[PDB]
């Protein structure tokens, strides 16, 4: 009844979950390609979740199982790693001081839970790809949010497995109010959605009110979801605001993803995708590029709305910016 030694070693790495910069790629290999499941798991514990929600553990633990394996593994970055550290980045931003005491236990949830089903089933290469090549999801989809549409219902429909129902003791107004949140929250993490979303993460802030001192003042479903949504796209594009032995690991992955869409969109001779093209790339400008238009003015904007608990994020965000700069 108790610990292998590789499942200590994994327990003192997860003591760390609470934390920016986690090694997420440790853990995934001390859990034998399970860090969505652990870390799930190591959550939903230290949250209370599984007494709050009357959740089997048996059931959490075979939802999660399932959940991670319907990640490819053959992806090098939109796989079950990339959901784990989604889901404790989320998990972090949470628990910021800023937002204490605002969200009920349904809406972590929801972000959580949102978090970890936000990239099922990715085949690792892009919207547009998938609509370019007459695929089958883009025709379900109708070409629009055709992988986040996909996520979601790959996520939901595998709780019908056996022994998967998670939300079984949750009621029907837990389980409606639980679905429409994440499908918010996921339907948000399609960068065509970034620009409106920052719009209105900008105007809450400039119209931002504090109470009891110190906390946020959310006060009706838009607004309440709305920073929800912002938190996981926080946490979605939180890769550069990473310690840079994290953040290069995650770019050498992505841009393995992007370079092989690149290779099969020449395989058939398609038109080459924003910098998937091996050969004409330049890492270090698109990192650049990339951080100075979206990753900068969104945390920029989401260490504004908690003030100054992201100071420290940004700081880092920044330090990397100059560093792949410097080339
Ligand atoms: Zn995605
Ligand atoms: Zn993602």
């Amino acid at each position: 009844g108790v610990k292998t030694e590789q499942e200590d070693v994994l327990a003192k790495e997860l003591e760390d979950v609470n934390k920016w910069g986690l090694h997420v790629f440790r853990i995934a290999e001390l859990s034998g390609n399970r860090p969505l499941t652990v870390i799930m798991h190591t959550i939903f514990q230290e949250r209370d979740l599984l007494k709050t929600f009357k959740i089997p553990v048996d059931t959490l633990i075979t939802y999660l199982m399932t959940l991670e394996d319907h990640y490819h593994a053959d992806v090098a970055y939109h796989n079950n790693i990339h959901a784990a550290d989604v889901v404790q980045s989320t998990h972090v931003l949470l628990s910021t001081p800023a937002l204490e005491a605002v969200f009920t236990d349904l809406e972590i949830l929801a972000a959580i839970f949102a978090s970890a089903i936000h990239d099922v089933d990715h085949p690792g290469v892009s919207n547009q790809f998938l609509i370019n090549t007459n695929s089958e999801l883009a025709l379900m989809y109708n070409d629009s949010s055709v992988l986040e549409n996909h996520h979601l219902a790959v996520g939901f429909k595998l709780l019908q497995e056996e022994n998967c129902d998670i939300f079984q003791n949750l009621t029907k107004k837990q389980r409606q109010s639980l679905r429409k949140m994440v499908i918010d929250i996921v339907l948000a993490t399609d960068m065509s959605k970034h620009m409106n979303l920052l719009a209105d993460l900008k105007t809450m802030v400039e119209t931002k009110k504090v109470t009891s001192s110190g906390v946020l003042l959310l006060d009706n479903y838009s607004d309440r979801i709305q920073v929800l949504q912002n938190m996981v796209h926080c946490a979605d594009l939180s890769n550069p605001t990473k310690p840079l032995q994290l953040y290069r690991q995650w770019t050498d992955r992505i841009m393995e993803e992007f370079f092989r869409q690149g290779d099969r969109e020449r395989e058939r001779g398609m038109e080459i995708s924003p910098m998937c093209d091996k050969h004409n790339a330049s890492v270090e400008k698109s990192q650049v590029g990339f951080i100075d238009y979206i990753v900068h003015p969104l945390w920029e904007t989401w260490a504004d709305l908690v003030h100054p608990d992201a100071q420290d994020i940004l700081d880092t965000l920044e330090d990397n910016r100059e560093w792949y700069q410097s080339t």
